């Protein structure tokens, strides 16, 4: 990875305006706007600053945004003459773990660590790590402080899973149920129904009768924000912009879902598994497709973490899931993870993922 | 806890007679029986311990009867030991347990040789005796019963032995994800029985209707408590039991019946872009209603807590899988437990073993009908 999903991690991504701590309007990753009351104000600051926004941002702006950010930082560590010799010897990756406690506490605030930056510089990585995990920073915030001294310790990003909860959970959604479905045929095998009785065909070829509505895709979209904001329940028309930010021409179809699969488990007869709400985007032809959230998300999100370790964990459950699908035998590109930021930046990801898997097939 | 749950998590615990590493015959928490290859004189040493007619198989009651009596003999023999007396005196309730963990595991002499470590405890150097332990070929070899004993011993706390854990996230997922949409359409009482291939006006779990005493008995009475049954070893038994296979399933679980053509109404609900996803569809169970001693019968829905199945099959550790299991139960009991309006709604059946859930279910049972 990289510094952005360091501190994305560390600090946090809103693309929304919002008030910080103390209650200033600040976007992306901490980015000061404002210490006026008028929300106007700010927005003012945020226009002149992207020059197009309504107080909203996209992702690659946030990281043109904090780049803009990481120079300024790197800019004063240069003119700050306790700061300079210690960067100058730092390799790449502890690089960035010093920008960002600068991001954190100042560069005033990195400067008054004299015995803990000496030792950094001397190339004392267990010596130092122990005195930084004495300070107040640590304190204050050990989940990012842990990360970011194993950074200094190791020099990898190994701080940012065999029993990590969003693993276990990635193992879980995997084994527990999407293992389950695809043991009982295709995804192009799986019949398409309405709540009429049409014989509709199937997601890899569509009959022609259902042809009412043209291509649908046998390819099941798992949403997973990095945010963990998911919707809960399943949208309707009216409430589908809520739902899902930045989806054009996204519509939902409520009388179509993809048939379940029954399974005995646990004690349970029956039990349904992949039933799935066939979505629409614009092809006024259309793209039907089955695509459902990632519900573990949801699911560890009501576990009350702290912020960054919800984001550390999702980051883990994105990573295994992947992998996962790429030892995936016999049902090559049946799944599709869609990865983003927050829930907009999936809004987007919607989109481009659903015309990489037209692409493959036209 | 105790030190029996800090043993049973680091060793584990069988209720059947078992060949050890050395191929001797053992009972419970790692108690020798015979050194005889003879299986008939390993039971027969079996029920001079306990004093009953046991053919091998023993309860949870009777194992920690005969875990104390090594406790009470490994401290006797510590207390003859000039090299561990001190230290062990020295060393209060918790840090003693560990102690005796050791000796459990590797024999008096061979704790005996932590020379250096034990003096550390004598004198309450804490930190520096658990880094010291940490160097030992014991952690080597068995790092992850070694880390929490030396845990134990840094900390003088049973918190080795089970903040996000493993265990304590699919407790969350079944709670949230499962049990508590279903309970948002309404209690548990009011949910009603179905039949298969039949229409029924059966009733609801609260209230069974007149027909479904016709057809079941006119002192059948049903209880309206989902039992989550929570095997502490994680064998789950795979898909759902047949009349035949019933045995299979549920040992010693006595007079147990299903009822397949029978099951509670399912929950539709909306979740993860998914519109009505079935859930909590459960299998009717019933047990000979101790009550009256009749054939009348006590019904009730009864399903597995699948996560510690899917937690299974992450592969973990032995000793790992029992640490994350009782994390499991301690969450999900604590979830049950907490709710406002769904506190005795839910029971969760916990056992040792499969055979251990069992009989914990007839108690569980029971203990719902004296209740309401
Ligand atoms: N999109 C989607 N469609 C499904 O049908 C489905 N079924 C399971 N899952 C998810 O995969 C994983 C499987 O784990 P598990 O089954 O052990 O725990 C489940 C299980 O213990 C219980 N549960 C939920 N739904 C059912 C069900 N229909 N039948 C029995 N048990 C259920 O509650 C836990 C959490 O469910 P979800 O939190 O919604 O997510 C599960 C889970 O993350 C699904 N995900």
């Amino acid at each position: 990875m990289n510094i952005f999903e360091m501190l994305r991690i560390d600090q946090g991504l809103r693309l929304k305006i919002y008030k910080d701590t103390e209650g200033y309007y600040t976007i992306g990753i901490g980015h000061l706007l404002t210490k006026s009351p008028s929300l106007n104000a700010a927005k003012s600051e945020l226009d002149k600053a992207i020059g197009r926004t309504n107080g909203v941002i996209t992702k690659d702006e946030a990281e043109k945004l904090f780049n803009q950010d990481v120079d300024a930082a790197v800019r004063g560590i240069l003119r700050n003459a306790k700061l300079k010799p210690v960067y100058d010897s730092l390799d790449a990756v502890r690089r960035a773990a010093l920008i960002n406690m600068v991001f954190q506490m100042g560069e005033t605030g990195v400067a008054g660590f004299t015995n803990s930056l000496r030792m950094l510089q001397q190339k004392r990585w267990d010596e130092a790590a122990v005195n930084l995990a004495k300070s107040r920073w640590y304190n204050q915030t050990p989940n990012r402080a842990k990360r970011v001294i194993t950074t200094f310790r190791t020099g990898t990003w190994d701080a940012y899973g065999m029993l990590d909860v969003g693993a276990a959970s990635a193992q879980s959604i995997w084994s527990g149920y999407l293992e389950i479905i695809l043991s009982n045929g295709a995804m192009d095998a799986r019949k398409i129904r309405h709540q009429q009785p049409c014989d509709c065909g199937t997601l890899g070829h569509p009959s022609p009768e259902f042809k009412v509505y043209s291509i649908v895709l046998p390819v099941l979209f798992e949403l997973a924000p990095l945010d963990g904001d998911v919707p809960e329940g399943v949208a309707t028309e009216a409430e589908l912009a809520i739902h899902f930010p930045e989806c054009e021409s996204l519509k939902v179809h409520p009388e179509l879902h993809v048939e379940p699969v029954t399974n005995d488990r646990a004690g349970v007869k029956g039990r349904s598994y992949g039933q799935h709400t066939v979505y629409s985007l614009l092809r006024d032809a259309r793209v039907f497709f089955p695509m459902e959230w990632a519900t573990p998300i949801s699911t560890v999100k009501s576990m009350n973490l702290e912020d960054s370790m919800l984001r550390v964990q999702l980051k883990a459950f994105c990573a295994r899931f992947d992998q996962l699908v790429s030892q995936s035998q016999n049902h090559s590109h049946e799944i599709k993870l869609v990865k983003g930021l927050s829930r907009g930046d999936v809004g987007r990801a919607i989109i481009d993922a659903v015309r990489e898997e037209q692409n493959r097939l036209q």
